[PDB]
């Protein structure tokens, strides 16, 4: 209902993201000051998983969905697995993560150029698949069947980590770049139409009042 046609969504999305400069700040709408508030509340979030335990976490390979120029790649990814791929629709961000990543972009496996609707990770590949604002571009069917797809190219005891926008009450319209904001409701819908657990949920802190709640989903 919020949708008139999906053809104009993702084509239009995808031109805005041309035209945004390859900066941690243009990843973040101009918000690029909550870039260590993020990474330090997703280092803790991500420990549950990790530090020892009946289902440990393993530490081989991870994929970052969106990731952009690597923001969430560079701080929070590549310190802590050996491996990581890299998905995005803009090619201009995976060419300028080469340079933004540094000498530890050597160890990105993988930059994949195309569409998470498009998308489809290799079966038992990846510990932690980390999808982090970017979910607002997808329809609530392709969105479904992504995380249907990446169930199945989790490793043994692998997770999925969603960490997106939440809205108060209804879904949230902006045209301005071309993306839909829903409610915990919905999302939680999606996530169980796709066969999934949830296995942790927890919201972010320390957030200016002018953006949207922000909230961490833990899958497999
Ligand atoms: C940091 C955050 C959370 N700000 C926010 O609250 O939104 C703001 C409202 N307005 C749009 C986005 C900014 C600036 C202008 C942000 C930036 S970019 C983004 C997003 C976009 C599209 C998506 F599909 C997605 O999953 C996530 N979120
Ligand atoms: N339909 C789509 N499929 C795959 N990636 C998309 C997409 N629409 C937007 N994106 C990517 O999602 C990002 C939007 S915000 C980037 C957030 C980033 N993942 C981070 O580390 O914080 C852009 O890099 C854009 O290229």
């Amino acid at each position: 209902e919020v949708i008139e046609d999906e053809k104009q969504f993702y084509s239009k999305a995808k031109t805005y993201w041309k035209q945004i400069p390859p900066t941690v700040d243009g990843m973040l709408g101009g918000y690029g000051h909550i870039s260590s508030i993020d990474i330090n509340s997703s280092r803790k979030f991500l420990q549950r998983f990790l530090r020892e335990g009946p289902n440990k976490t393993g530490t081989s390979c991870a994929l970052d969905c969106g990731a952009g120029i690597g923001r969430i790649t560079k701080r929070l990814l590549l310190p802590l697995f050996r491996e990581v791929d890299m998905v995005d629709i803009t090619e201009d961000f995976l060419v300028q993560a080469k340079t933004y990543l540094g000498e530890e972009g050597k160890r990105v496996r993988n930059y994949f150029c195309c569409g998470l609707q498009d998308f489809t990770p290799e079966p038992d590949s990846y510990d932690v698949i980390w999808i982090q604002w970017v979910i607002g571009h997808l329809t609530d069917q392709h969105l479904a069947e992504f995380l249907r797809r990446c169930k199945g190219s989790l490793r043994p005891n692998g997770i999925i980590v969603i960490k997106d926008n939440m809205a108060q009450e209804g879904v949230i319209l902006d045209d301005v770049d071309s993306s839909v904001c829903r409610d915990l409701d919905v999302v939680r819908r999606i996530i169980c139409s796709a066969g999934l657990s949830l296995l942790a949920e927890e919201r972010q802190e320390n957030l200016p009042d002018e953006i949207y709640h922000v909230y961490s989903f833990a899958l497999r």
